């Protein structure tokens, strides 16, 4: 008789799907994805075996950074719909059993926000809402104004913008139009609680928290009443206006940012205690080194932060250049450094990075989806990974990404532009791939949508989507929710991942990540007794689901991945 | 129940290899210089310690500019160390005691006082192209203003190119001006390297530690329009054109051709072992390089076979007193993740080029580090002094002799470059110069702490570093350490485990608190550990003694505290 397992809180082993609403589904023929479109396809998440959806920003926004420049944190961007459409989405998602998280952008507001307009005007209570600074005293040329410091924006050029009206500089770590809040202002910290409480009370199940490494910068009180310069890098390819010119010592990962995150979690815990129902959660976005990433969870003094910080390792440290030993060594980093009791999470893609099968190879999609689903903890899926969408082609003309428009020309833009990972979702082989009834989509529909689309993959005997479905379903098994893991490379080309749990079925990934065939001794795989049955295979595997592995010698093709189901240990 | 037979491994696959620094081991004759008679007189020390194999830093004829890594005759003994007869007696007594003996082979470069160089500089036939000789770079801006062939920078500071007034050409030195780089594209150089190894194997050497292999080969001018191509600049503004770090060594280090020489050396050594029989003769390579470039020393995808192993310097390069237990796990896993299947793992905690293990880490971590070294799968490497927890010796500017410090250093900075602190004489006892010498005039000053830290004190007192070391080398005879699986994970930011297990044989568990703070851990999390278990070894500061019974699954470990537990078979 198999052991009983204690059920986990929903967020500890959810499949979390990141919707990019502008590119998911257009219900209204403007070539722009919208909330009624998402509502019309909430059944997709259930069919997929997704537990939770996180939307990129849907709040009022001048759309300079497609939603990450928010002018009203309390209302819905008209192009996506209304507050009424948002409440309908929560009702219908909840009725289907889905959790819904919103994208909370605490570092900055649009310069078209009431916060900024009032702060620029020095309205009482808003004067010190953002980071405002006098020019650097220039004794040599009192004639030429100097920025407060050399700090560089993520989207190109000075992080300091002159306001004619206020006769001071404001800080922008992102676009000129994205003004940084003063997180040493208690009125700001209170507004962040107000915003989250507002959406929790509407019924959101939590938040994805944007750009947290950038919350807090050096206090000029600590540097004799000036903003201290960031150290220079030396990289001769970067001039004083180019991102990479500085080391962000005074502008990123300040220890004081984590106190804000712990205060958010305290607020959220108290909210959950006072409301009951499903735990509401925060998942943080932070590209940082391992030490500074893990501090999001909490610290050695018992502080508790985000339910988890996102694990970007499959984006930052793995690619088509990676061999099987790289795959193992990077997988092991989160599992080795994550604090005791922390929930691991795996992210293969997002709206800021190239699509999974473009970073890796077309023949690796199933293997990567299996890694996502079979590792312990939380699987994160970016819109399109479930059908193996590829980066779309976007001309300089069709490019709308502020980062490309700031840092690029028609020769260089592709190095900066996030648009190719933002192309409309492939539903079917109809006009604009079933994304819109209109041919004029906000970004161009990738050329391969006739070949790569959801309806094709539901019709055909073997597909990325059917593999995705079999894997989300496997996550219900006690072996994946509660099982141990063992992971090692068998060669430069192939590794195993074994989930095992006494009295429950053993599950094994074998994945040849290389461009060459590989033959391995399955005798080296712990907890694998043969015969074993193929549960899932790569769409071009010689092995079908149900096929029996009896021989201890296994030849994998380039890209080939198998999940084997073997007898319990 | 009954314990499975294991097939016994070839000696080199699980040896304890001890690196002797001859100049600082034992002075037999009162000149304050360690010598071969000194070594012979303490070969019993290796048997006592449980050392299987000794490797000596260089003992060949040398002007001593780089204390023997500058070799003027590859076929004879440095006079201060002794004679060939002393070397033959060392090999004979070491072998009688069952010890294997390796020699430090320095194939990258020869002394500028070598016959090879004097004949090469004079363009003697057969020697003209023994070294990398290059004309000055043509200077079209001002013709005949002398420019070096390239921007290449020496490992010991300044240009890697030295002007010969006699030959009117530059020669290459990746190391000291006195260390002249051989041309590894000259078949006559490659022949000479087999001649040297054949000579010392014929004397009965059990193999070699190969020096500085990443630097063997540099860019061929024939591939760069007949010049030596500049190495790419770094940008790091603390580094000027004459300072190491100013360049990225793209055309001067880790060239793929170097590995072809290594594989030819292995092919010769396999042929020699096959023709002479007796104990396998081995090569262990020294290469500070990235993981990809390091692992190619074992062999390559085409099936070529290289060094028996490249040294694993991860406990020198990537761990220190700044490391937590998660850093310890993640770095230990790097070699085991990246090493090719069939490869023998190895663990180096120190050498004569780095700060001593207790100085890099902390004085209360010595036993924990020696346990790691002995309990990880494969080969344990010990540097002279680590078996008694020797700390770095104080060495003044005035007493500093390391060429790296004399070239790159000044009175205020010498401490940044000098390797001398890790080369101070070995602490035998609390007699004059710690029993290293009967003379108080030692070639480097004896460390101030020898009264506190010496072999004899540690052999007499009930608990010591050396007693722990003995217990750990004895444990390596156990099937579980030779043949067992491993499992390693961090229980906290402070404490990790390493479990060696093998069905029907005892289970051994390291628990190590690498932090400066007490940690409490749940032993229930430790795989293959059933309580009660017996403490087999403890840190000298541990409240637990060998023979102590662990019964509680809750375990408090003090800062630096390590335990090896002996648990029932799985
Ligand atoms: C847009 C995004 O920008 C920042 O993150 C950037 C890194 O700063 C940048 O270095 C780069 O990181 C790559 C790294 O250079 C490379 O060596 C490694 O192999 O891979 C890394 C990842 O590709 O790109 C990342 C993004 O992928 C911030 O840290 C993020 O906060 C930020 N994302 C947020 C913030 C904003 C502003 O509101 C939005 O524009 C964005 O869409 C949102 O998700
Ligand atoms: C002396 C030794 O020099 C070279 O190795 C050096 C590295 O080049 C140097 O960068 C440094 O590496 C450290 C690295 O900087 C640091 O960030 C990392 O954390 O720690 C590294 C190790 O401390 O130090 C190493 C030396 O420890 C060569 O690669 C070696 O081949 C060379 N040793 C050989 C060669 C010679 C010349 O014959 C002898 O002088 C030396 O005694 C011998 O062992
Ligand atoms: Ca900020
Ligand atoms: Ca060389
Ligand atoms: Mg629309
Ligand atoms: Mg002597
Ligand atoms: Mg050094
Ligand atoms: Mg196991």
């Amino acid at each position: 008789p198999p052991t009983e397992v204690i059920q986990l809180d929903w967020w500890k082993n959810c499949v979390l799907y990141q919707i990019y609403p502008r590119s998911f589904k257009d219900s209204d023929g403007d070539g722009i994805g919208d909330l009624k479109g998402i509502i019309s396809e909430l059944k997709h998440f259930v069919d997929a075996g997704v537990d939770a959806i996180w939307m990129s920003p849907i709040f009022e926004s001048p759309m300079v950074d497609f939603g990450y420049d928010i002018s009203n944190f309390y209302d819905i961007h008209y192009e996506y719909g209304t507050m009424e459409d948002f409440e309908e989405l929560l009702d219908k998602a909840h009725e289907l059993g889905l959790k819904v998280l919103l994208d909370f952008v605490p570092n900055h507001a649009s310069n078209e926000s009431e916060y900024f307009i009032k702060s620029e005007a020095r309205e009482p209570g808003y004067e010190n809402f953002f980071i405002w600074a006098d020019p650097l005293p220039n004794p040599e040329n009192p004639g030429v104004r100097l920025p407060p410091s050399n700090w560089v924006s993520q989207f190109g050029g000075s992080a300091w913008e002159w306001s004619e009206k206020r006769q001071q500089y404001y800080l922008h770590q992102f676009a000129i139009q994205q003004v940084d809040f003063d997180f040493r202002n208690p009125a700001v910290k209170q507004e962040m609680f107000n915003i989250m409480k507002f959406w929790l009370d509407k019924g959101a199940d939590g938040f994805r928290l944007d750009a947290l490494p950038y919350l807090i910068e050096a206090d000029p009180a600590d540097h004799e009443g000036r903003y201290p310069d960031d150290p220079l890098s030396g990289l001769t390819q970067f001039e004083s206006h180019q991102l990479g010119y500085t080391i962000p010592l005074y502008t990123k990962d300040l220890i004081e940012l984590y106190d804000v995150v712990y205060e958010w979690r305290e607020f959220l815990d108290e909210y959950n205690k006072n409301h009951g129902g499903d735990t509401r959660v925060v998942f943080s976005e932070g590209y940082a080194n391992v030490s500074m990433t893990m501090l999001y969870y909490g610290n050695e003094d018992g502080a508790i932060g985000a339910h988890f910080p996102f694990n970007f390792d499959f984006i930052t440290d793995l690619s088509s250049k990676s061999n099987a030993r790289d795959f193992v060594y990077i997988i092991l980093r989160w599992l080795t450094y994550m604090p005791y009791g922390g929930i691991p999470n795996w992210v293969f893609g997002n709206h800021d990075n190239n699509r999974m099968p473009t970073r890796f190879r077309h023949d690796m999609v199933d293997g990567l989806n299996i890694i996502n689903m079979l590792l312990p903890g939380v699987a994160v899926t970016y819109q399109g990974e479930e059908i193996g969408m590829r980066d779309g082609y976007v001309s300089w003309e069709d490019t709308v990404d502020i980062e490309a428009c700031n840092r690029g020309d028609p020769d260089t833009y592709h190095l900066y532009s996030r648009d190719p990972a933002r192309t409309p979702y492939h539903w079917d082989n109809s006009t604009s791939a079933g994304f819109s009834t209109s041919t004029n989509t906000w970004l161009p529909v990738a050329e391969d949508y006739q070949e790569i689309n959801l309806a094709k993959q539901k019709e055909t005997a073997r597909s990325h989507f059917k593999n995705y479905q079999a894997l989300t379903k496997l996550r219900k098994q006690a072996t994946l929710s509660h099982g141990e893991y063992d992971i090692r490379a068998l060669s430069d080309r192939t590794f195993y991942l074994v989930r095992s749990l006494p009295t429950h079925d053993t599950y094994v990934l074998l994945f040849n990540v290389s461009e060459r065939r590989d033959t391995v001794d399955l005798g080296r795989v712990p907890h694998l007794t043969l015969p074993a049955t193929v549960y899932v295979s790569s769409i071009h595997s010689a092995r079908l689901a149900g096929h029996e592995i009896t021989s201890s010698q296994l030849s994998l093709e380039a890209g080939e991945a198998l999940v084997l189901k073997a007898q319990p240990i």
